[PDB]
């Protein structure tokens, strides 16, 4: 019934993957149409402004876009994995990479309801679900980012609080953040740092809470990535996220899906990129036919095809065993890796197929080239996640 | 309760790929003992020889190896796809590349019973099934293989009788074959020769059929390859395979199935190759450690196991297709062309892995290197994968 | 004597090069100096701006920067090729690539002292070389870069003078230029494109032409590139350069000096990055240890540092070749190919070295990575290169 | 006044490349003869017998093939190193990697005339030259190639003699060696073998040393390689190359020409492949026209030309930094690294050109696929190529 990606007409059509239900496909639709006409429109004003409106946020939450594949009873929508993943993917299909749509969903609400108090799931979920109370993660800080133990962002208790001291760096959703899960470390007495750290969930309004200003990157310019400082700021007990130094545990149980989701983006974004060259090449006049006539031209979108096929085969193998919950981090990692290697091989070879109209931001490509550089680095590098690669091979 | 290649202990584990269910590891099992104790001990023998012996193929016929997913009604084994994938697959795993039984069951048989006669049928496959009609398929020629229009074999129509006249190259098989399909043209005037061209099966000990010497090849020793001659051969009227004229039309049907035999080869052969190199260096002591040890190894064993696992979940996606005769000829060549580029990108680094012991014949990786570099040319090169592939991208 | 980039303490050392004399040196030493001193503190000021100022090109002039090379009697500078080099070279490791003084210098300068009359090198060449009027050079059009036969710029005649029309894109100096060659059709009844093109100098001012604002790319902040119009300008008899449809002659003797000048760039750029990227993994810490210490990295960094030593020993090589005025089309395009692909392949590794700083604009790299990814794609794609690069092989 | 292989009619021409002379070009016209006519028409015959004849090694010894370079009034031929780099280059360009004429005149004859004594000198390198004494230097061991300290081979001073015990693995021209430098430790009691390992002329006849027979390898059908046994030698004082102890400062110092030679050695490999080649896709019809019409094929061949012709240039200017004995190890090692890892590179792309018949033995480019996989292997793997590189890098 169902074609893959390769019989497809588009890799980008609706219909096809096995993993899907016909009843994706009629949301897949819905999706489709509010990034067309709730996103794609606005985008170039965000880049400018460097972030995206709190409007499309309430727009988002209000279609159902936000906290899809959290459990309704909690404050969710309700869906399967499968209906999250075409909300990574069709914001990918999109070129738009300024809204923090999965962070949101995909990160940080699913820390609050799988390890908050109830409390904590009732004071956030629904907000956040509404599109109202926008969430970001920081862990990464100037001196430590692939080495989580070098944290020295850190909270000692007073009482009943903690007070938090300390900065953080490349968070996304950073400067609309209001709510920003904060690791910490809070036993500077533990063994290893791994058994000191903590989650805390910081709320933009708490004295000592400063957002620094926006990040110049060479890409991701509707991001609002920022710095984030946290000076003697006393947080209530309600604040702590988890048990006590167990944050490290927390962060380990996530780090599957966090991979999964980029490398779905990642692969996605090489489908759309692939499409959008092959259109421009059919398109584009020379020598009395078009590019698409050449020889060369022909394998290399063969070449990139293929490459783009066999990963995504990888890719939705991957999100059926997260589906059954059968995903495991080394499995993850490969997915991750091997798709934001291939998005940034896509995109310097699509924008070379593009002419120098290709190095002009008037064309998508040029910004899915500089969009694309960012993933083989955020949530763990490549570098990292080969080492955990090797550690079921070698020992 | 089944895992994928990526979580398993080994890529080469029995009870593993969501594709197979649990009959067919009783069968796996038993067919890997089979080469263990049948295949393996003698391949050295027969690379000398320069060819296996008939026992062998016998004995595989016995042990029901030969003609699987060939219908039972029809003088075959029965059993689905998948069961005559593991036969395949196997094979690979034993690094043994003399037994062209892939060709014989998977190519030969199956032109014969999905196209042949009842007479044909009743004649050839039984024995076949046997193992104790050897079967080969010739197409290429001197002048051009991937040039279908410069075929010069003809057979030219004398009374009730066929007269056949040219030469082949390249044939697997070709030295103990008992039976040969041929391509041959049978209509000159014909508007394009894709409507010219005729199927007739060739038997050992004709006259007019002349067997040449064994090609001396880089690798596949032990593979019988040679070059065929036919003579003014008087083929009976029932000689013809299928309709006159339409022996392109067959060709067409097949190669799905021949573009998908080499993909699952080439990715079963590299898994091959990753086991038996990953026991390699952890037994390799260097530097008061084992090779192992080498953060480099570990980043070099991790890419590759990535990419052997990233295609091999492709691989099954199209014999899962395959099985629902879903799987047409552009996916069957990405498998086909990617595959067997990989097979060769992973020997040539896992020969580096074992130093200058990868360069001797008394290790395996050595023979695997050498073997490797056919696939990525026979069963239509690379290079006519991309071309098909890119029909559907520009057309 | 004189050591190569190899066993340089870095690669940018001044005094390495058997190319270069002990007054190379000199002269070397005094441009880094005027990068770091007049380009380096105002480089943001002018991304932000999207143009350089034209205070820099007058300083730039007034310190014997402009028109190196060009020889002295004609209102040049004076000085051998690898003087000029020094200054290319110079800039690239400054990472400052707002500024058009090559393209001013090694290119336009070149045309009109080359192929232009006395009253033109007389006119032009004093106030070029002194950085007040700032030339370009504008050939590609909207239809077509590559197929030059796609021209629609034509120079009807009229009496003595010649009605301009057309457009331009992609002008680098498009709006600080104060002259610009302009290519276009005069002989439409021509053979072939060879008897029917003309070099025209278009001054600023002359009605008809018209500037368009500059455009948006994903690089090059500060290159002002701009699309130009025609709109039938009268044009002086002295308005045309060199002798009526002899243009294609003119570009095609110049072409090897651009794509030289594009290959040492390119090369220049890459011993930057290294040096860059080698200090920042050297200082950064993780996991206990300086990244540095990393196996892995350590390897990385050595295939970088060989790839880019293997390639400046070619380009020093075609330096030489075209010192003594013989360095041809085919080694011009093996430099210019080879030095762009590998530019954008030590970006991209550089900024993975660099981690999440890599894609922040603050880090140097994060330009460096997207300045680089113009070069493949102008001068001539690297498609074109190896195409003239084929010729003498297959033709 | 010379043009460079870029703009050559081919790569492969005589009289190109600056750094040659129009006696070197004489020279090169002669070699590439003796290629032609004593080797090309019997390699077939040597690779089924697994080692070449004695007779073609005293026909290059009479012809002034071996001891290039090594000086006159030493016993050798003579010449600077660029033309023992013309004998290199035009073996390279015949495709036949069976006759061990470089190790023999550009490694071991070396280390006799640079380190050995006026004695040693005299009674090896005349027959050496003359291609009656055939060279071979072993330092490999069965558990221990790229690990210096694995070494186990070792030799005991027993008076003035000395005892050797040990074995080598992968010696080439292991079968027919006459003479061979055996790398082994003299002092374990030092800190590192860095300063306790000798060198020493182990010469066949010797009781106690044993040849084991020819190893059966995927590639270099016609060169003898093989195992070497040590059993009780007892070797006089004469046997010893150099000084007690100093073996490694040797190693070390003529390490360089060894990777200058195979760097050399691959780059030119490469420069025949591609040659070969261009000259069958030319040749070969196919729709009525020849593969050399396809698009593709051209940009494939002229990318492969390029990345040939970068090396090439890179080669040269450290042939020409060692003939000033101005070539740096990490040069060295910067330039055997990446030219044998282009040639198999060149030699994959070259195979998928010819097709079917790249397959076949009797094609010039089946043998020149699996005769460059041992390139970056040998002569210390592309791997610790990388690591000696890297040092300067990081560190100081
Ligand atoms: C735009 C953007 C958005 C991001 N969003 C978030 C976010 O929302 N929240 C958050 O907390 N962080 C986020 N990050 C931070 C990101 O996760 C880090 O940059 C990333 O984890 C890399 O860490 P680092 O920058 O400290 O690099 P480092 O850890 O310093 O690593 C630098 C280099 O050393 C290499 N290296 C280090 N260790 C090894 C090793 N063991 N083996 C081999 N190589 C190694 C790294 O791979 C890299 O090549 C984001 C980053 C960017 C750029
Ligand atoms: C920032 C920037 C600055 C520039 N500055 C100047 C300047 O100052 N003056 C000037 O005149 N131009 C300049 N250019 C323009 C540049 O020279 C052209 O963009 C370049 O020549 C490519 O032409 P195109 O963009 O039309 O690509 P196209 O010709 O459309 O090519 C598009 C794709 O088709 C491929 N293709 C076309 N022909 C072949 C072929 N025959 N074989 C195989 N593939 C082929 C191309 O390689 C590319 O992959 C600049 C460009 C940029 C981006
Ligand atoms: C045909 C042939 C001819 C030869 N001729 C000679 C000869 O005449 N005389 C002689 O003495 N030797 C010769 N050799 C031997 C050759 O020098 C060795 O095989 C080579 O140095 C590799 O050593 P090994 O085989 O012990 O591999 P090992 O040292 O075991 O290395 C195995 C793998 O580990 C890798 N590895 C090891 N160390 C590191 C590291 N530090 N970092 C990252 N990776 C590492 C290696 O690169 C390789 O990938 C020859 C070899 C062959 C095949
Ligand atoms: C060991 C071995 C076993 C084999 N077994 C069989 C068998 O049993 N029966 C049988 O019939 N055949 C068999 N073959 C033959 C094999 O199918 C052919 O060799 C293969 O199809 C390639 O054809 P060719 O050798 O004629 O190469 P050619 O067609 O000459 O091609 C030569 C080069 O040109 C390239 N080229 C051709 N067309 C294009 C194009 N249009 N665009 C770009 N490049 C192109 C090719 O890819 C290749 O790079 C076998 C071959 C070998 C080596
Ligand atoms: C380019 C848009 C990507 C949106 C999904 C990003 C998912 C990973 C976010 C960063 C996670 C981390 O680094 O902790
Ligand atoms: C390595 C052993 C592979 C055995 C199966 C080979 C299948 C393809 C055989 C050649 C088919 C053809 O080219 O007509
Ligand atoms: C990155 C700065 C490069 C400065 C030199 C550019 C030289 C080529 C300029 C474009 C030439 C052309 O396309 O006609
Ligand atoms: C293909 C023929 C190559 C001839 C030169 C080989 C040079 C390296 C010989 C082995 C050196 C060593 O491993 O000690």
């Amino acid at each position: 019934e169902r074609l893959e990606t390769p019989s497809a007409k588009k890799l980008t059509d609706i219909g096809i993957r096995r993993i899907f239900s016909p009843e994706h496909d009629i949301f897949r639709k819905s999706v489709r149409k509010f990034f067309q006409e709730e996103v794609i429109p606005h985008h170039s004003e965000w880049e400018k402004a460097g972030e995206v409106s709190r409007e499309v946020w309430e727009k988002a939450g209000k279609q159902g876009l936000l906290g899809v594949n959290i459990a309704e009873h909690l404050g969710g929508i309700g869906g399967d994995l499968y209906s999250a993943a075409i909300v990574w993917e069709e914001q990918a299909y999109s070129n738009c990479s300024g809204p923090g749509f999965s962070i949101h969903s995909g990160i940080v609400m699913s820390y609050i309801t799988n390890h908050g108090s109830e409390e904590q799931i009732k004071h956030f979920i629904p907000q956040m679900t509404a599109g109202k109370c926008i969430g970001a993660i920081a862990m990464t800080e100037p001196g430590a980012g692939s080495d989580l133990q070098g944290i020295k962002t850190n909270a000692k208790k007073d009482g009943s609080d903690w007070i938090l001291n300390g900065s953080k760096v490349f968070i996304s959703n950073g400067s609309l953040s209001d709510v920003v899960i904060v690791v910490a470390v809070t036993n500077h007495e533990a063994p290893s740092p791994a058994h000191g750290i903590s989650l805390f969930l910081v709320e933009n309004g708490m004295k000592g809470f400063i957002k620094g200003r926006k990040l110049h990157k060479m890409g991701l310019k509707a991001q609002d990535t920022a710095e984030l400082f946290f000076e003697d700021i006393r947080l209530p007990a309600s604040a702590l996220l988890g048990e006590e130094n167990k944050g490290f545990y927390y962060i380990m149980k996530e780090l599957p899906q966090q991979r999964l989701l980029i490398a779905d983006v990642a692969i996605s974004a090489s489908e759309f990129m692939f499409e959008e060259t092959r259109n421009y090449v059919k398109q584009r006049k020379a020598f009395g036919k078009t590019v698409a006539h050449l020889q060369t031209v022909q394998h290399k979108l063969a070449e990139l095809k293929t490459h783009i096929c066999v990963t995504r085969a990888f890719v939705d193998n991957c999100l059926q065993l997260h589906e059954a919950k059968r995903l495991d981090s080394a499995t993850a990692c490969m997915a991750k890796y091997w798709a934001s290697e291939l998005q940034n091989s896509v995109a310097y070879d699509c924008v070379q197929l593009h002419g120098g109209w290709g190095y002009m931001w008037e064309y998508p490509i040029a910004k899915a080239y500089v969009d694309a550089r960012v993933q083989p680095i955020y949530g763990g590098t490549n570098e990292i996640m080969k080492e955990l690669i090797a550690r079921e091979i070698v020992f």
